[PDB]
């Protein structure tokens, strides 16, 4: 019931937020169901470049909507963000360096694929969850 859209990336910003163009207009996308470290902050400039990484190495980046919300009320995208065919908000999550986050009914559809990742991380006492 979801589907993967294309799109280019256009420049990496912090670890849940990317410029990409989309539908040829360029828009600032927030990844949902997650929330990084600000730059700022404790694991945030590995957040970033960890995002960074995984979108400016893809051949191919997606953009994927859930079912609710696909603007917030920033003018920011909210989608499931792919590069080659790998969700980056899962695989922070994966990671240890985002948090699930920000879980508002009907934008959940990936909800419990994140949380399992987080469980994992946590277990092994990945970065965030390494205190
Ligand atoms: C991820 C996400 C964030 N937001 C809003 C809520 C938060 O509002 P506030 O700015 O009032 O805190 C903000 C969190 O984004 P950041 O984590 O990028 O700051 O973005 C949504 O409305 N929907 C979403 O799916
Ligand atoms: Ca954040």
């Amino acid at each position: 019931k979801l589907h993967k859209e294309p799109a280019t990336l256009i420049k990496a910003i912090d670890g849940d937020t990317v410029k990409l163009m989309y539908k040829g207009q360029p828009m600032t996308f927030r990844l949902l169901l997650v929330d990084t470290p600000e730059f700022n902050e404790k694991y945030g400039p590995e957040a970033s470049a960890f995002t960074k990484k995984m979108v400016e190495n893809a051949k191919k980046i997606e953009v994927e909507f859930d079912k609710g919300q696909r603007t917030d009320k920033y003018g920011r995208g909210l989608a499931y963000i792919y590069a080659d065919g790998k969700m980056v908000n899962e695989a922070l999550v994966r990671q240890g360096l985002a948090k699930v986050a920000y879980v508002y009914k009907g934008n959940n559809t990936h909800e419990q694929l994140k949380r399992k990742a987080e469980a994992q991380a946590k277990k092994e006492k990945l970065n965030i969850w390494s205190e």
